[PDB]
Protein backbone atom coordinates (compact mmCIF):
# COMPACT_ATOMS: atom_id res chain seq x y z
CA UNK A 1 0.00 0.00 0.00
CA UNK A 2 1.37 3.39 -1.05
CA UNK A 3 1.52 6.73 0.80
CA UNK A 4 -1.54 8.87 1.55
CA UNK A 5 -1.89 11.74 -0.93
CA UNK A 6 -1.57 15.40 0.14
CA UNK A 7 -2.35 18.84 -1.19
CA UNK A 8 -1.43 22.36 -0.11
CA UNK A 9 -3.71 23.77 2.57
CA UNK A 10 -3.40 27.23 1.05
CA UNK A 11 -3.23 28.50 -2.54
CA UNK A 12 -4.19 24.99 -3.60
CA UNK A 13 -5.80 25.87 -6.91
CA UNK A 14 -4.14 29.11 -7.89
CA UNK A 15 -2.89 27.62 -11.16
CA UNK A 16 -6.19 25.81 -11.64
CA UNK A 17 -8.11 29.04 -12.04
CA UNK A 18 -5.51 30.74 -14.19
CA UNK A 19 -5.29 30.67 -17.99
CA UNK A 20 -3.21 27.85 -19.43
CA UNK A 21 -0.81 30.54 -20.67
CA UNK A 22 0.14 31.34 -17.06
CA UNK A 23 1.54 27.97 -16.02
CA UNK A 24 2.14 26.32 -19.39
CA UNK A 25 5.77 27.37 -19.77
CA UNK A 26 6.41 24.67 -22.34
CA UNK A 27 4.27 26.54 -24.90
CA UNK A 28 5.84 29.88 -23.91
CA UNK A 29 7.47 31.54 -26.91
CA UNK A 30 10.40 33.72 -25.89
CA UNK A 31 11.10 37.27 -27.05
CA UNK A 32 14.83 38.02 -26.96
CA UNK A 33 16.56 41.29 -26.16
CA UNK A 34 19.89 42.43 -27.60
CA UNK A 35 22.95 40.61 -26.42
CA UNK A 36 25.23 43.44 -27.64
CA UNK A 37 23.73 45.72 -24.97
CA UNK A 38 25.88 43.98 -22.32
CA UNK A 39 29.60 43.72 -21.57
CA UNK A 40 30.92 41.11 -19.13
CA UNK A 41 33.21 42.51 -16.43
CA UNK A 42 34.08 39.52 -14.24
CA UNK A 43 32.90 36.05 -13.32
CA UNK A 44 31.05 35.97 -9.98
CA UNK A 45 30.41 32.25 -9.69
CA UNK A 46 29.55 29.04 -11.46
CA UNK A 47 27.13 26.20 -10.86
CA UNK A 48 26.41 22.99 -12.76
CA UNK A 49 24.30 24.47 -15.55
CA UNK A 50 25.20 28.18 -15.45
CA UNK A 51 27.85 30.82 -14.93
CA UNK A 52 27.16 34.20 -13.43
CA UNK A 53 28.97 37.38 -14.42
CA UNK A 54 28.98 40.97 -13.30
CA UNK A 55 28.16 43.02 -16.42
CA UNK A 56 27.49 46.56 -17.61
CA UNK A 57 24.50 47.61 -19.69
CA UNK A 58 26.28 49.84 -22.20
CA UNK A 59 23.11 51.73 -23.15
CA UNK A 60 22.83 53.37 -19.72
CA UNK A 61 26.05 52.36 -17.94
CA UNK A 62 24.24 50.45 -15.19
CA UNK A 63 25.63 47.32 -13.50
CA UNK A 64 23.71 44.10 -14.04
CA UNK A 65 24.30 40.41 -13.50
CA UNK A 66 24.33 38.02 -16.47
CA UNK A 67 23.61 34.32 -15.99
CA UNK A 68 24.72 32.32 -19.02
CA UNK A 69 22.87 29.01 -19.25
CA UNK A 70 24.79 25.83 -20.10
CA UNK A 71 23.16 23.71 -22.85
CA UNK A 72 20.65 21.92 -20.62
CA UNK A 73 16.98 21.10 -21.17
CA UNK A 74 15.20 23.91 -23.00
CA UNK A 75 12.11 23.16 -20.90
CA UNK A 76 14.02 24.02 -17.72
CA UNK A 77 15.14 27.33 -19.25
CA UNK A 78 11.60 28.12 -20.33
CA UNK A 79 10.27 27.20 -16.87
CA UNK A 80 12.70 29.54 -15.09
CA UNK A 81 11.98 32.37 -17.56
CA UNK A 82 8.20 31.99 -17.24
CA UNK A 83 8.40 31.93 -13.47
CA UNK A 84 10.63 35.01 -13.38
CA UNK A 85 8.28 36.86 -15.72
CA UNK A 86 5.22 35.83 -13.70
CA UNK A 87 6.77 37.07 -10.44
CA UNK A 88 8.45 40.21 -11.80
CA UNK A 89 7.67 43.26 -9.67
CA UNK A 90 6.76 41.13 -6.66
CA UNK A 91 8.17 42.20 -3.29
CA UNK A 92 11.86 41.34 -2.96
CA UNK A 93 11.78 39.05 -6.01
CA UNK A 94 14.97 39.44 -8.07
CA UNK A 95 14.13 41.43 -11.22
CA UNK A 96 14.74 39.75 -14.56
CA UNK A 97 15.73 42.81 -16.63
CA UNK A 98 16.43 41.13 -20.00
CA UNK A 99 16.81 37.83 -21.81
CA UNK A 100 19.38 37.50 -24.59
CA UNK A 101 20.52 34.82 -27.01
CA UNK A 102 23.90 34.73 -28.75
CA UNK A 103 22.64 35.03 -32.34
CA UNK A 104 25.30 32.68 -33.71
CA UNK A 105 25.79 30.00 -31.04
CA UNK A 106 22.17 30.11 -29.72
CA UNK A 107 23.39 30.26 -26.10
CA UNK A 108 20.82 32.04 -23.88
CA UNK A 109 21.51 34.32 -20.94
CA UNK A 110 19.34 35.95 -18.31
CA UNK A 111 20.03 39.50 -17.20
CA UNK A 112 19.18 40.54 -13.65
CA UNK A 113 19.22 43.70 -11.62
CA UNK A 114 22.49 44.02 -9.71
CA UNK A 115 22.51 43.64 -5.93
CA UNK A 116 25.58 44.79 -4.04
CA UNK A 117 25.55 41.86 -1.60
CA UNK A 118 27.07 42.43 1.85
CA UNK A 119 29.91 40.04 2.79
CA UNK A 120 28.67 37.14 4.95
CA UNK A 121 31.46 37.55 7.50
CA UNK A 122 30.42 41.19 7.85
CA UNK A 123 26.70 40.34 8.25
CA UNK A 124 27.53 37.56 10.71
CA UNK A 125 29.11 40.10 13.04
CA UNK A 126 26.73 43.03 12.58
CA UNK A 127 23.14 41.85 12.34
CA UNK A 128 21.01 42.82 15.34
CA UNK A 129 17.82 41.21 16.65
CA UNK A 130 15.87 43.89 14.80
CA UNK A 131 17.80 43.34 11.54
CA UNK A 132 17.00 39.64 11.55
CA UNK A 133 13.30 40.26 12.15
CA UNK A 134 13.24 42.83 9.35
CA UNK A 135 14.95 40.65 6.77
CA UNK A 136 12.90 37.59 7.78
CA UNK A 137 9.76 39.66 7.23
CA UNK A 138 11.02 40.71 3.78
CA UNK A 139 11.77 37.10 2.83
CA UNK A 140 8.24 36.19 3.94
CA UNK A 141 6.82 38.84 1.62
CA UNK A 142 8.61 37.20 -1.27
CA UNK A 143 7.50 33.71 -0.34
CA UNK A 144 3.88 34.70 0.26
CA UNK A 145 3.90 36.38 -3.12
CA UNK A 146 5.35 33.47 -5.13
CA UNK A 147 3.19 30.94 -3.26
CA UNK A 148 0.09 33.07 -3.93
CA UNK A 149 1.18 33.07 -7.58
CA UNK A 150 1.27 29.29 -7.54
CA UNK A 151 5.03 28.84 -7.46
CA UNK A 152 7.31 26.91 -5.08
CA UNK A 153 10.88 28.23 -4.88
CA UNK A 154 12.39 24.90 -3.68
CA UNK A 155 15.88 26.27 -3.04
CA UNK A 156 15.48 28.58 -0.09
CA UNK A 157 18.90 29.00 1.61
CA UNK A 158 21.12 31.92 2.75
CA UNK A 159 23.15 31.96 -0.49
CA UNK A 160 19.89 32.57 -2.42
CA UNK A 161 18.94 35.51 -0.25
CA UNK A 162 20.99 38.53 -1.31
CA UNK A 163 21.23 41.36 1.18
CA UNK A 164 22.66 44.81 0.44
CA UNK A 165 22.65 45.83 4.07
CA UNK A 166 23.64 49.45 3.57
CA UNK A 167 20.46 50.02 1.53
CA UNK A 168 18.42 47.56 3.66
CA UNK A 169 17.74 45.73 0.42
CA UNK A 170 16.84 42.04 0.03
CA UNK A 171 16.29 39.86 -3.03
CA UNK A 172 15.33 36.21 -3.28
CA UNK A 173 17.33 34.76 -6.18
CA UNK A 174 18.07 31.54 -8.09
CA UNK A 175 14.68 30.44 -9.36
CA UNK A 176 16.29 27.59 -11.33
CA UNK A 177 14.60 24.89 -9.22
CA UNK A 178 11.27 26.71 -8.86
CA UNK A 179 8.10 25.00 -10.13
CA UNK A 180 4.36 25.55 -10.51
CA UNK A 181 2.23 23.89 -7.84
CA UNK A 182 -0.56 21.63 -9.13
CA UNK A 183 -2.62 19.66 -6.59
CA UNK A 184 -1.91 15.92 -6.74
CA UNK A 185 1.28 16.37 -8.76
CA UNK A 186 4.24 14.22 -7.75
CA UNK A 187 7.40 16.32 -7.66
CA UNK A 188 11.11 15.56 -7.81
CA UNK A 189 12.44 15.31 -4.24
CA UNK A 190 16.01 16.13 -5.39
CA UNK A 191 15.61 19.85 -4.74
CA UNK A 192 17.02 22.33 -2.17
CA UNK A 193 20.42 22.31 -0.45
CA UNK A 194 20.93 19.27 1.78
CA UNK A 195 20.92 21.46 4.90
CA UNK A 196 17.58 23.07 4.00
CA UNK A 197 15.72 19.99 2.70
CA UNK A 198 12.43 19.34 4.45
CA UNK A 199 11.62 15.97 6.04
CA UNK A 200 9.18 15.25 3.21
CA UNK A 201 12.11 15.30 0.75
CA UNK A 202 14.39 13.19 2.95
CA UNK A 203 11.73 10.46 3.22
CA UNK A 204 10.99 10.64 -0.54
CA UNK A 205 7.43 11.93 -0.21
CA UNK A 206 6.82 13.47 -3.64
CA UNK A 207 3.41 15.10 -3.21
CA UNK A 208 4.74 18.13 -1.34
CA UNK A 209 3.87 21.80 -1.74
CA UNK A 210 4.74 25.39 -0.80
CA UNK A 211 5.27 24.32 2.82
CA UNK A 212 8.69 22.95 1.77
CA UNK A 213 9.89 26.57 1.50
CA UNK A 214 8.65 27.25 5.02
CA UNK A 215 10.82 24.44 6.40
CA UNK A 216 13.83 25.88 4.57
CA UNK A 217 13.01 29.27 6.00
CA UNK A 218 12.82 27.82 9.53
CA UNK A 219 16.30 26.37 9.03
CA UNK A 220 17.57 29.83 8.05
CA UNK A 221 15.95 31.44 11.07
CA UNK A 222 17.52 28.87 13.36
CA UNK A 223 20.91 29.39 11.75
CA UNK A 224 20.70 33.16 12.19
CA UNK A 225 19.45 33.45 15.77
CA UNK A 226 21.54 30.57 17.14
CA UNK A 227 24.57 31.66 15.05
CA UNK A 228 25.23 28.18 13.69
CA UNK A 229 25.31 27.97 9.91
CA UNK A 230 23.92 25.61 8.77
CA UNK A 231 21.83 24.63 11.80
CA UNK A 232 21.12 21.05 10.67
CA UNK A 233 24.49 19.86 9.34
CA UNK A 234 24.21 16.33 7.89
CA UNK A 235 27.02 14.78 5.87
CA UNK A 236 24.51 13.17 3.45
CA UNK A 237 20.73 12.93 3.03
CA UNK A 238 20.28 10.06 5.48
CA UNK A 239 22.45 11.83 8.05
CA UNK A 240 20.53 15.04 7.43
CA UNK A 241 17.34 13.43 8.74
CA UNK A 242 19.28 12.12 11.72
CA UNK A 243 20.43 15.68 12.54
CA UNK A 244 16.81 16.82 12.39
CA UNK A 245 15.62 13.89 14.54
CA UNK A 246 18.23 14.65 17.21
CA UNK A 247 16.45 17.98 17.76
CA UNK A 248 12.79 17.41 16.87
CA UNK A 249 12.86 13.88 18.26
CA UNK A 250 12.18 10.51 16.67
CA UNK A 251 8.67 10.09 18.10
CA UNK A 252 7.10 12.85 15.97
CA UNK A 253 9.06 11.67 12.96
CA UNK A 254 7.54 8.22 13.22
CA UNK A 255 4.09 9.73 13.81
CA UNK A 256 4.59 11.72 10.56
CA UNK A 257 5.67 8.65 8.60
CA UNK A 258 2.74 6.75 10.15
CA UNK A 259 0.16 9.40 9.21
CA UNK A 260 1.16 9.42 5.53
CA UNK A 261 1.79 5.68 5.30
CA UNK A 262 5.38 6.36 4.25
CA UNK A 263 7.89 3.51 3.98
CA UNK A 264 11.48 3.93 5.12
CA UNK A 265 14.56 2.11 3.92
CA UNK A 266 15.34 -0.64 6.48
CA UNK A 267 18.75 0.94 7.10
CA UNK A 268 17.07 4.26 7.86
CA UNK A 269 15.39 2.97 11.02
CA UNK A 270 18.70 1.65 12.35
CA UNK A 271 20.60 4.91 11.94
CA UNK A 272 17.71 7.10 13.11
CA UNK A 273 17.87 5.44 16.52
CA UNK A 274 15.85 6.93 19.35
CA UNK A 275 16.02 10.61 20.30
CA UNK A 276 14.12 12.86 22.66
CA UNK A 277 12.58 16.06 21.39
CA UNK A 278 14.84 18.86 22.63
CA UNK A 279 13.86 22.27 23.97
CA UNK A 280 14.94 25.20 21.76
CA UNK A 281 16.54 26.77 24.86
CA UNK A 282 19.21 24.07 24.64
CA UNK A 283 20.74 26.06 21.76
CA UNK A 284 20.72 29.49 23.47
CA UNK A 285 24.15 30.58 24.76
CA UNK A 286 25.89 33.77 25.93
CA UNK A 287 27.05 34.45 22.36
CA UNK A 288 23.63 34.27 20.67
CA UNK A 289 21.16 35.13 23.39
CA UNK A 290 20.81 38.75 22.20
CA UNK A 291 19.22 37.36 19.01
CA UNK A 292 16.82 35.03 20.78
CA UNK A 293 13.49 35.88 22.37
CA UNK A 294 10.39 33.97 23.48
CA UNK A 295 8.55 35.03 20.31
CA UNK A 296 11.53 33.97 18.15
CA UNK A 297 11.37 30.50 19.64
CA UNK A 298 7.58 30.27 19.33
CA UNK A 299 7.87 31.29 15.68
CA UNK A 300 10.69 28.86 14.97
CA UNK A 301 8.72 26.10 16.65
CA UNK A 302 5.84 26.74 14.26
CA UNK A 303 8.07 26.46 11.16
CA UNK A 304 10.19 23.42 12.00
CA UNK A 305 7.54 20.72 12.20
CA UNK A 306 7.77 17.36 10.48
CA UNK A 307 4.23 17.42 9.13
CA UNK A 308 4.31 19.76 6.14
CA UNK A 309 0.57 20.40 6.65
CA UNK A 310 1.16 21.78 10.17
CA UNK A 311 3.76 24.45 9.39
CA UNK A 312 2.95 28.17 9.36
CA UNK A 313 2.06 29.58 5.96
CA UNK A 314 4.01 32.66 4.87
CA UNK A 315 0.96 34.82 5.57
CA UNK A 316 0.42 33.38 9.06
CA UNK A 317 4.13 33.83 9.77
CA UNK A 318 3.96 37.55 8.91
CA UNK A 319 1.16 37.85 11.51
CA UNK A 320 3.38 36.47 14.28
CA UNK A 321 4.30 38.69 17.30
CA UNK A 322 7.98 38.24 16.42
CA UNK A 323 7.33 40.84 13.73
CA UNK A 324 5.29 43.32 15.82
CA UNK A 325 8.07 45.91 16.01
CA UNK A 326 8.82 45.54 12.30
CA UNK A 327 5.17 45.94 11.23
N1 LIG B 1 21.71 39.90 -9.04
C1 LIG B 1 23.05 39.75 -8.45
N2 LIG B 1 23.76 40.83 -8.07
C2 LIG B 1 25.01 40.70 -7.54
N3 LIG B 1 25.57 39.51 -7.36
C3 LIG B 1 24.92 38.31 -7.72
C4 LIG B 1 23.64 38.40 -8.28
C5 LIG B 1 23.22 37.03 -8.56
I1 LIG B 1 21.39 36.40 -9.39
C6 LIG B 1 24.30 36.22 -8.13
N4 LIG B 1 25.28 37.01 -7.65
C7 LIG B 1 26.49 36.56 -7.13
O1 LIG B 1 27.12 35.43 -8.11
C8 LIG B 1 27.55 34.41 -7.38
C9 LIG B 1 26.74 33.15 -7.71
O2 LIG B 1 25.39 33.39 -7.42
C10 LIG B 1 27.34 34.83 -5.89
O3 LIG B 1 28.50 35.29 -5.37
C11 LIG B 1 26.29 35.96 -5.96
O4 LIG B 1 26.50 36.87 -4.88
Amino acid sequence: SGPVPSRARVYTDVNTHRPREYWDYESHVVEWGNQDDYQLVRKLGRGKYSEVFEAINITNNEKVVVKILKPVKKKKIKREIKILENLRGGPNIITLADIVKDPVSRTPALVFEHVNNTDFKQLYQTLTDYDIRFYMYEILKALDYCHSMGIMHRDVKPHNVMIDHEHRKLRLIDWGLAEFYHPGQEYNVRVASRYFKGPELLVDYQMYDYSLDMWSLGCMLASMIFRKEPFFHGHDNYDQLVRIAKVLGTEDLYDYIDKYNIELDPRFNDILGRHSRKRWERFVHSENQHLVSPEALDFLDKLLRYDHQSRLTAREAMEHPYFYTVV
